[PDB]
């Protein structure tokens, strides 16, 4: 199974998933000096007040909060959006230290982790259903940077001991995730895919430019989750991103002069 290992990692998953090598691969570098400002972007409408947070798991691969989406409780809309996308889960990529972590990079610089939020066209009905199509998924991507503790995480990471090991997961209620936001919502866009396997293309990604911060000790916590099941030889679960890939015949717009 695929991972994130030497025998297993990005460089082996394109034998199991061909498009790995396509047109409109994620993560990739962004470009400040050249990715262009675009006046046609309309307003970005994160609106996530009425969020339902149900369960946090450790899928081997991450953690993820999922949440209700049995109706518009949380959405994005605006920006390069056409019609309404619904919040399903949230999710990190982190490095085994501070240096590392992060998918994209801006200017060649990676952060020390990376959250994703993942929502889904409601015109497809679902999300399995929406991740087959060209516009089917809407992730938010924001930066995560070494400095103060941020206490909108904190209930994350003290969580994090539950679910350890692959296959654990725990109840997660009441988590709002405005708490995860920056204070500015400029952005990058570009069309891309998932970051994981089967790396559908899929993806408007929107890109924060502005990181949150977490502490050092906030950041650690996440190197003690594990990719290994309860007993299996221990794989502490770290550096759980995948490295850019080629922009190709693409555009990075900003949202901002
Ligand atoms: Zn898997």
């Amino acid at each position: 199974h695929w991972g994130y290992g030497k025998h297993n990692g990005p460089e082996h998953w394109h034998k199991d998933f061909p498009i790995a090598k396509g047109e409109r691969q994620s993560p990739v570098d962004i470009d400040t000096h050249t990715a262009k400002y675009d006046p046609s972007l309309k307003p970005l409408s994160v609106s996530y007040d009425q969020a339902t947070s149900l369960r946090i798991l450790n899928n081997r691969h991450t953690i993820n909060v999922r949440f209700d989406d049995s109706q518009d409780k949380a959405v994005l809309k605006g920006g390069p959006l056409d019609g309404t996308y619904r919040l399903i889960q949230f999710h990190f990529h982190w490095g085994s230290h501070d240096g590392q972590g992060s998918e994209h990079t801006v200017d060649k610089k990676k952060y020390a982790a990376e959250l994703h939020l993942v929502h889904w066209n409601t015109k497809y009905g679902d999300f399995g259903k929406a991740v087959q199509q060209p516009d089917g998924l809407a992730v938010l991507g924001i930066f995560l940077k070494v400095g103060s503790a941020l206490p909108g995480l904190q209930k994350v990471v003290d969580v994090l001991d539950s679910i350890k090991t692959k296959g654990k997961s725990a109840d997660f209620t009441n988590f709002d995730p405005r708490g995860l936001l920056p204070e500015s919502l400029d952005y990058w866009t570009y069309p891309g895919s998932l970051t994981t396997p089967p790396l559908l293309e899929s993806v408007t990604w929107i890109v924060l430019k502005e990181p949150i911060s977490v502490s050092s000790e906030q950041v650690s916590k996440f190197r003690k989750l594990n990719f290994n099941g309860e007993g299996e030889p221990e794989e502490p679960m770290v550096d759980n991103w995948r490295p850019t890939q080629p922009l190709k015949n693409r555009q990075i717009k900003a949202s901002f002069k």
